[PDB]
């Protein structure tokens, strides 16, 4: 049953400093925005993913990104605690400017640097993160995530 | 290391994914894999010394995540004393279309790996998610070479369980 993550939107600062930012927008669909990070900025609406509850309170959200990151958060939920792998094709670890956008505006943009890459060696980041705020904004809210994080109030 | 992963460090475990596909790991080490494929897209593949990220996220929930030679990425989420694991594979192209390519003691043939790898194509990625029933577990304990030494054809008999 994924009616317990469904809705959950929650900024979360990995154990390396960077602040994400997700809302899970449906049973196969997030919305995130990176407010800290090699690449801050950077934020997502309508990322396909595949979610499923692995156990209670221990949700999976897994996708692959237009500019060939593949991305699997483990999310403990109660626990306010996140576990995040990301797999950066070796051209985002290195130049990941370009990826910093309203990546939805620039999807065939970023696939054509996907496709000259370089892809390898992957850089794999796996990083804890504390859930620091967290709520229910239900399903198919386009209002959660609608701005880059630096647009948000000083208070978010 | 902290007594966090001394619950996985040696748990060698045989599964099934809801898709049939019969996986084989060892938790070698803190920061090592082996794996052997029986059966699916890739039944045959093998592998010793994969570099893997492995933390515990939870009392019986490990995560287990790589990216291979053939620019394969995999993240599985262990859930061992309930005997049930996820996996999801971000798997390039070139594996989802050419698997055979990479059904082989993968360690015998790496640079054919990243010559695949290299020659792509690369995208899309095939993402698969399936949840797996732990149908054998055992603790091997650290850094024991034999667990996984042979193919799985090569294996004695009755060695499923």
């Amino acid at each position: 049953d994924l009616s317990g993550f469904v809705g959950k939107h929650f900024i979360y600062t990995y154990d390396n400093g960077w602040r994400y930012e997700i809302y899970v927008k449906n049973e196969n669909t997030i919305d995130y925005r990176i407010h800290s990070g090699i690449v801050g900025g950077r934020w997502v609406k309508d990322q396909q993913v595949y979610i499923v509850r692995v156990a209670d309170d221990v949700y999976k959200i897994s996708w692959t990104e237009p500019t060939g990151t593949d991305v699997s958060l483990t999310v403990n939920l109660a626990d306010y605690i996140l576990h995040g792998t990301i797999f950066f094709p070796r051209w985002i670890i290195e130049n990941p400017e370009k990826t910093v956008c309203y990546q939805n505006d620039h999807l065939p943009l970023m696939r054509a640097y996907r496709d000259a890459g370089p892809t390898y060696p992957k850089e794999v980041i796996d990083e804890f993160a504390t859930i620091t705020f967290m709520r229910d904004c239900g399903e198919n809210n386009e209002t959660v995530i609608n701005c880059p994080p630096s647009e948000l109030p000083a208070d978010y």
